[PDB]
């Protein structure tokens, strides 16, 4: 029915992580997706391979295109420039599913399976004191990294010493809002087995929720594996992997306790929910990354859809609101499911034009 | 002492998946690297991202550098642009560490196993009846031969094969042997075109030929699984790895049982510092081991590679008896008479691109740092 | 290019354990070997079946000789007079290597992975006094084995009022210095299962850094797994263990925590290069083990070199200087990169000519 | 009662590989052991290592010095020198319990589970066309032959053997069968010389020729899971062990399916004492058992655990109908009529060194302790 | 040499459960056996059957006669009246073969692996004072069973209340010796899988050394195996089980820390032997079980050669002293090394014409 007419991506030098990608078709409608990292290197994937490839494919066709782009000859199997091009493609596709049919994005995936999701907030100073108003505005949980810098001496070790300051933000944590707050640590896979086992041991008695990427890096499903064996604590995986194979594996080595997932690296929307399928299967929880505004949306979408879903990553201090016409409402650390057709959000017209944006098109622009 | 002080990429309107890269030090010597396909993007990786992260350290730290490159925070573990952009970094850091020690690049590496190894040719001349074709490589003095008659095949449907299909792409098959006999062996190349069921039905129908290994049969060689059931159920001989980098990955298919030989492209495993780590892990499962061939060089990595490995018994080539357009681009070439591939003599990569090569016309050259 | 010219042996009478062994080439330079144990039996295995096989080679291919060496048709995979024999040959032609290239011997390998490493000391009377010199010299880590002569009782039992004796050292040391020092117990081999988890789990409120070699012996990988599953202590292991195919068995396994391996017994530095790969595959931490002067030379080259090395074990109390020109700078138990091309020590001019010295010599010495 | 007061050792500049060890006890007796290559390493731990251990122990508690001497600090777990020296010794030991007890060894080991073993003979005379071989071996009674027609194509390459070097190491296959038919057994040995496809290639290739075993396909044989996979694939049948040592090693060859047939040289494996928990690991696994044969103690010392082993077939011998060096420095031999070995009636090992031995031009004899 | 000439049983009234055999062979020499339970059927087996089979063979011929003696068409592996008759007559010509060669028993299978054994004692009232008493005679180790009665309730389950009065004797043993001997919990094969993990779990605060046969029976591998891993319980195993393969399957599986044996019911000498060497492989402690004055003498024989025993078990209460010559010298809870030749003990004179002894005979007595 309609076809894929042109591809136009957009970068600016405010936010050099950041690119976003909108997919017009024949009808007069225009898709919008987004990814993180490497912009220029998924700038040129969407340019001089995915645009020749969709250019003329009916845009309808949305899992089977999220397949082929899923799936090139190399960097299949990864969050590679080639697979994060992908994702943001199948966001662009999925929202034009929405406008098209005139439902909100996670109804054209299949329905909600809930109308609303908690959010979680994402310390070195006093914890506590943050915990306090997370706690007042309504957030059932925050995560915090402070590790991260020691990994930056070594990764394959941590102090008595060093692990001990880490600590104290739990410490704080609990002595100014004991169960109040659910708590997650973040190693961001620095962390070699030794080191993360430490760590993941030391913070039994500040009971956190889990322990995200503790290990480097999580493609390691052995190594997680054996952490999780051996310490007994909460792990939480997947934030940069993608495709359901290297998710299907974790899952069935019994390696983590929850599924994460970003929308904008794991393959896309179309990948996503079939990470969440896997998710179900399993019986583990699941809650999507947050990045830029799409990423945020996307991830929700998904969120409201995953049989499993418990939260949704939430940013506090994001500029959103000067790229987007909609973000969603969170009310009282509680996002609730938007009503919009598509994706539900939409670049503003002046972003083309804002200082030393970098627009590149293929194909034919409206 | 010696520091990165350039980074520079050339791209040619005429092999446009190809990108050959050139790594500057203080010490007036530039390494050349390479690599294949999405080549804008990889481009893209090694100057928005590669450049700052490596240009001001000493280049003799080439293992620590491809820890670094090898992890970035999103691509790792897989062929991605990202790897693409190290490996051929790492070509280029280990071409300078040969050139500062005087010897060639796989002497660098640690020695020699071999001074010579066999190759099979796969590709010929400008451009890139099989009994015929088959005559000719026996003439020539090839092992082997490696042919992809499938393929075409799967642009029906990757999950099945029908029974005519398979016949026909299993003629080619029977004239080598009715050309040849054993006088040469046969590999199967199915690049990752198949469902376990149409690559189980190839697999089994190929038993008669007595290939020497069915090269890459899923779709894709992540599904170890799949490729593990494939090798058990059929019991054929499974080659796989071209096109997946990393350690792990490699790791966890030989463990699984799910491979004869490993195979690997040294532009897209991680490079020469992975691959090295790559044939260490081949030794150590005792499987044999053959470098993948794209521009001169991922064939002079590849070779270096080959005579380095333990278990190398294969590298992959283009015909030595018909002139290629490698020779237009770069200064040398390895020697292949016979069927062999000569141990290079000369130090470090030992082959240069040709001054000519940044001024042909359109050529895309960006630098980053402070060319000399 | 350069060809292998002549091997010789020294040994002295004053260090029955040790020998040393110097490879000449055909350009003038020498490379310096060396190995522990048995030191009668290894000049043998070098004199009768190293020299022919590896006078006339070519000096360069490094790896290839190691893995003939390694290779012989009885005693490979163990670290047998036969292994360390070639141990000490691979260290030599490494230090030739560097020597050639103008290089240390870690950028040989390949390069550095950091430029410096923390360094662990290797008790019965007041172990916390010795805590408190140690942790005043800047040492983060120190090791003791107060377990050992229990063992000479019965390998197979340890009684608890005999453990209550073995844990008073560590008692000692918290209470002395807290968490100023990591502390590693010893236990040499010695012990069989349930020793080894009766000791393992009595050593849980002193929180140490490992357990080393628990049990007799360390090529027991389903023993040494099982305790590690059931105490799930810290297990060190591969100090007497050689050849990659151990040290890939216990790895898989999940047998261990931390790797340990010793230069001149493990096959050499191409064997130890292999071995940290491994180390890295799995992501496990490794420290180099020390015995000679050139074990320990040897041992920080591999330390600098190898991804997930997190240690070196230093002595304290040693006669290397008598022995050879250059020593590694220890700073505030902080090894520093040698800059010295090759091994960056050599023996001394007069060890030839030291009362008793037994000097063997194969080909032709220069 | 009775301790050790010294121990010798002999070579001999004819037999280069080989060594005796000889064990004198206060009550006028010696015992003899003997173990293969590596004699200078042996002699070396026997007169530095293994004499301040033993001298002075009582000479009945052989498993207790068997387990100190088969632990050493470093070599454990392999057939090192240290573990070769072991291995003399506690032949050694065993002989001076026989001799003590007025029983043949294999009957203070626990007793005979037969009194006679089949024997195939793989080596003749001083200096150690198929189908004719085996015409004569069949002629004398022996129901197996062992060849090993392979080796020298490992020297091109041990990861690869082409077809045409597969077809010629078949030959004498096919000239065995064609000469004799089924009248004896044939035994592939391959001498851990090959990777994992070379191994593959060469036991499917030999289906048609009904080998009773190959022997040894891998380098090495402590790859367990190498040889599990090609059992798996190939369906062959593997005999593994000759060149292994301890229980460890042969427990978990076993545990993992890897081989059919256990093999065991009692020189090398730790000795008798080793090899007699080493029969039973066979036993409980229900597998069968054949003792390897270098020096005549070897011989002597396998016969012995072949007779005690309750799963022992064979064991591997001199040719009988041929007169031997063995015969130049022992007292006896075992009888082997028509491919038997009969059980030796006379105590102890049931051979000694012969009085000239310590005399022969060049011999290099060295003692420990108190020589009487 | 010297062929099997006459066998014969005795039993006595007075004890029921046990039974005698004496083996006569051609040199005039008698051997002595025993086993325990279903005397009448062992009996039975040793006339109707294994005379048969062993009479005018060889005595030397010792392994091969277990080996056929063990492998009955029916009734093999396990300690059945089969297994038991050919237990008793392979310790009798274990003895003959000590006798003909003039050494210990121990000496005749290989050698003493030690010269002495430490020996544990085989409570309702009050357990601490019989601690104090067997401390006090210098026992290293004691065991008690208060756990049985509450089994005839049923076996599948144990009332938290039953749970606690089973407690009773070891709060009394702690809070009266402390940790001045080992205490072994005796489960006598009685329990099902949920009621053998409540005991061992309230078990852990008083540190016993083992629980032994938690589940009915010991041939179910796959139960000991998981309250093994869910409990990480010290267990013992063994005592009345027969054949190297239910040993060597226990041990494959990680079920048990201890290996116990009973040479009356395990298949005898040659088969003790046998399993010592698993035992040996694995790493795994052994103690031998004790019935009558003979499976005592046997055990310790087995105990002294066994590279990995650690005690024996021997009764304190035991009328032996009335049945045979000799018994094993105890002295402050270590039993030492027999020294005279053979078993070491032989039947008095007088046993046969006790009143009312049943004593039969099969072959040519002297």
């Amino acid at each position: 029915l309609p076809r894929i007419t042109a591809l136009r991506t957009i970068r600016l030098p405010e936010r050099p992580k950041l690119i976003w990608v909108e997919v017009e078709t024949e009808d007069g409608l225009t898709g919008l997706g987004e990814t993180f990292r490497g912009a220029q290197a998924v700038e040129a994937v969407l340019h001089e391979q995915t645009a020749p490839a969709i250019i003329g494919r009916a845009a309808e066709n949305i899992t089977s295109i999220s397949s082929e782009l899923l799936n090139p000859y190399v960097g299949f199997g990864s969050s590679s420039a080639e697979v994060r091009a992908a994702s943001a493609v199948d966001i662009a596709l999925w929202d034009l599913a929405g406008q098209r049919a005139g439902v909100p994005l996670h109804v054209a995936l299949g329905g909600a399976a809930r109308d609303r999701v908690p959010v979680y907030a994402t310390f070195m100073r006093d914890a506590g004191v943050l915990a306090e108003s997370l706690v007042a505005e309504g957030y059932a949980a925050m995560k915090i990294w402070p590790f991260d810098d020691f990994a930056s001496i070594t990764p394959h070790h941590i102090s008595l010493t060093d692990l001990k300051d880490g600590l104290e933000p739990f410490r704080k944590i609990r002595a100014a809002v004991g169960q109040r707050i659910e708590i997650m640590c973040e190693l961001h896979s620095l962390w070699g087995t030794h080191a993360a086992a430490r760590i993941c041991n030391a913070l039994a008695d500040y009971g956190v929720l889990w322990v995200e990427d503790p290990i480097a890096k999580m493609d390691n499903i052995p190594a997680v594996a054996d952490l999780r064996r051996q310490t007994r604590a909460p792990i939480c995986g997947g934030e940069n992997l993608a495709g359901t194979r290297r998710f299907h594996e974790m899952l069935c080595a019994d390696a983590i306790d929850f599924v994460m997932l970003d929308l904008t690296w794991c393959g896309g929307l179309s990948e996503g929910r079939k990470i969440a399928a896997l998710a179900e299967t399993h019986a583990r929880p699941l809650a999507p990354h947050x990045t830029g505004p799409v990423a945020l949306m996307a991830g929700l979408h998904l969120a409201l859809h995953a049989p499993t879903a418990i939260f949704q990553e939430v940013v506090r201090a994001s500029w959103y609101a000067d790229l987007v016409d909609h973000l969603p409402v969170i009310q009282e650390g509680i996002a609730l499911a938007p009503t919009r057709p598509g994706l539900g959000t939409a670049l503003l017209p002046h972003v083309r034009k804002i200082a030393g944006a970098v627009v590149r098109e293929s194909g034919k622009p409206r």
